[PDB]
Parts: C-alpha cells; structure tokens; sequence
C-alpha cells in the first residue's frame, strides 16, 4: 500500500481505549483528538453498533464514531481466541459487516486486526494469523474499502516473550500497511523487545504505530509506581517530575530515535484501576492510572509535547494530511 492512509511526514496523535476515558480526555484538555480507539471482537461484533463493556471500559463505535465525526477511527479487533476458525471462514460475514461499517464512517480506518499477534494469551496459531491478514487485506480491496481501511499488524512487544520469534507471525509486506507495537513497561528489559518490533517494521519498509501505550504500574494521581506486575504491591512515591521524567520522556525520545518509521501512536488515557478487568486485587496485572490531567505537571508537559509541529493534531486539514 505504498503509503495509502500513512502520513507523508508526522506523528498521528490518537488516544484510547473506551469511549468514556477519551470523552475524559477531550474534555479535560479542551481539544478534539486526532484519532480515537475502541476494540470490538470479531465473534459477535461486541461494540461495533452498541456499547460492550466487559471490565475494560466501554466500548461502542457507532457512538464514538458520531462523538468524533471528523477524527480517524482506531480499531483493535480481537479474535476472541478463535483465530483458526476465523482463518477458516466461520466469521467471514462479520468480518464483511466490519469491515463495510467502517468504510461507511468515510474517514481514515486503522485496523489492528489479532491485535498483540505474538502474544500467547491470544491463543493464535502463526497459519491462521498468517492466512487471516491475507484474507482481510484482500477482502479490503474485493469490497472496494482501500482507500480508508488501513491494516495494522501489531505485535506484543512484551519482555518476557523471548525475542528473535516474530518471523512467524508475518504474512508478507503486500498483506500488512503498518506494524504495530505495545509500549508499556519497555524498561524490564531494556527496551530490546520494542526496539525489535521498531527495527523489524524498519526492516520491512513499513511505517510503526504505538498502538498501545501508557506508563503501566504507574499512577498519575496518586504519583506512585510499582516494581510489582502482577499486584502492584510496595508503591513507591514519585515526584511529578520524577514521573515525566521515568515514562514520558523515553517515550517520546523512543519515538525521535525511530523518526524514520514512527507515524503514529495511540496513548492511552484512563484510570485503569477504576476498570474491573484492571482493577484489584488484580487478576490481569497492575496497570494503574495513566489520565494525564490528573496532574498538573504532566498534563502541562503532554499538551506541551504533542503540539510540537512533528505530531499530527485534529484540524481541517487532518484527512488530508493523513492521505485521505
Ligand atoms: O503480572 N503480570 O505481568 C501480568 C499478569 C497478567 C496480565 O494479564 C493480561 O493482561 C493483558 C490482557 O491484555 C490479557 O487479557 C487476556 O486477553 C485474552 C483473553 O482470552 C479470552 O479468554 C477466555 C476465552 O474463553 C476467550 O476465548 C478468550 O478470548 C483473556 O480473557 C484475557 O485475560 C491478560 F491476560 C498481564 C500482566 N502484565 O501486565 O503485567
Ligand atoms: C494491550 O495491552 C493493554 C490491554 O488493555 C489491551 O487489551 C485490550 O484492552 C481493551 C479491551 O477492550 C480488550 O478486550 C477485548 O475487547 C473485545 C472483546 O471481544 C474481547 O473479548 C476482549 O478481550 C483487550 O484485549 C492489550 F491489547
């Protein structure tokens, strides 16, 4: 695809994940994001035309589709763990119901198809990741939607998954428009596994999204971090400061070091301790509270950061921008 929906030059600023937090946000910041995330699951369709709430926030992308008529869509869509039936066609209607509900929002489309290809939880089979990017890029084009689905390969990126295995996972470049990432605690191992999934983007001449990205065991409220994944036990006091300075400053610096092939992001606001899924006594991990307003220093830092001419904010302009 050759750049079709991939900015010439810029960052895409998008925000996520659930309707409610991004209201939040836009609120709070007084601005219209670039981009806005929800998930739907390619099973039922949960949260394409009514809301779906399972304990992550709530989803609904009709609703978020009205809210922000003049924003491109990200979706991530999962496979409900089912991806070698979804290769095997049992989902083929749903997923043309998808893909033609989103080509009619007529606007820029992100779609994180498996979305965290390569991590296990996901249950994916390499063949039926491999055959169903193969599948949805080309029923994009049979159903005439290519100029506004763009089709996001996003790994996990994840440190304790070894490196040196996403070969597996890949289904060619003519099958993938983005390669996506994860950007969540990358400090547990040096950043080598999303400096990995940068350099393999790089390497297939594809550019990179940061689909998922908070400072995780953090709390921008309550200004604490955690060394502790699983529970976010012994929270350690941060400065304000001392916060920008751990999470967002590499962040934004990992995407400088990569300006070759960074062309968007999502970063995700949300109080995640407020959301059953994330919240204690913690059955899927300690996430903790990544809302940027709920400090004045960050928030001030973040609305300072992401005006800066390299990013790509909401304007009349932005479908265009964005090779729309
Ligand atoms: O301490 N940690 O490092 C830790 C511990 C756990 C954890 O949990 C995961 O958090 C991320 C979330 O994205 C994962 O969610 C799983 O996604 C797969 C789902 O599969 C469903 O399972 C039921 C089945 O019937 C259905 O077919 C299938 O779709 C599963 O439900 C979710 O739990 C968590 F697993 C993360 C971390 N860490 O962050 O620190
Ligand atoms: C990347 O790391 C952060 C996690 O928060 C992400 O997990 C997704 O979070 C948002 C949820 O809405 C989504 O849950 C899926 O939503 C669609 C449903 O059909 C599905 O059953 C449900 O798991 C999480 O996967 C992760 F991607």
């Amino acid at each position: 695809l050759d750049g079709v929906l991939v900015p010439e030059s810029g960052i895409l600023v998008s925000v996520g994940q659930d309707v409610d937090s991004v209201n939040d946000y836009a609120s709070a910041l007084g601005t219209i994001p670039a981009g806005v995330t929800n998930y739907v699951g390619i099973v039922n369709l949960d949260g394409l035309n009514s809301d779906a709430d399972a304990g992550a926030g709530r989803n609904n992308i009709a609703e978020l589709a009205n809210a922000y008529p003049t924003s491109a869509l990200v979706v991530g869509v999962s496979m409900n763990g089912e991806v070698d039936a979804v290769a095997s066609g049992r989902y083929n209607a749903n997923i043309d119901t998808l893909l033609n509900t989103l080509a009619g929002y007529d606007r820029p489309v992100y779609l994180r198809w498996a979305y965290e290809v390569d991590g296990p939880w996901n249950g994916h089979s390499p063949s039926g990741i491999v055959t169903s990017f193969q599948y949805v890029h080309d029923r994009i084009i049979a159903l005439g939607h290519q100029a506004k689905i763009s089709l996001v390969w996003q790994v996990a990126s994840y440190c304790p998954t070894p490196g040196g295995q996403l070969d597996q996972w890949w289904p060619g470049s003519e099958y993938v428009d983005w390669v996506g990432l994860s950007y969540f605690a990358p400090q547990d191992c040096n950043w080598d596994r999303v400096n990995e999934a940068a350099q393999f983007a790089r390497s297939k001449g594809k550019p990179l999204f940061l689909n998922e990205s908070t400072p995780q065991r953090y709390q921008v409220a309550d200004l604490t971090y955690s060394a502790d994944p699983a529970k976010g036990t012994n929270r350690q006091s941060k400065t304000s400061q001392q916060l920008w300075d751990e999470w967002f400053a590499p962040y934004f610096q990992f995407m400088s070091d990569n300006s070759d092939i960074v062309k968007g992001f999502t970063y995700i606001n949300a109080d995640w301790d407020s959301q059953w899924r994330w919240a204690a006594p913690y059955n899927e991990g300690y996430w903790g509270d990544s809302r940027v307003q709920a400090n004045a220093l960050i928030k001030s830092n973040w609305q300072q950061e992401i005006a800066k001419g390299q990013y790509i904010n909401h304007s009349e302009t932005l479908f265009e921008t964005l090779g729309y």
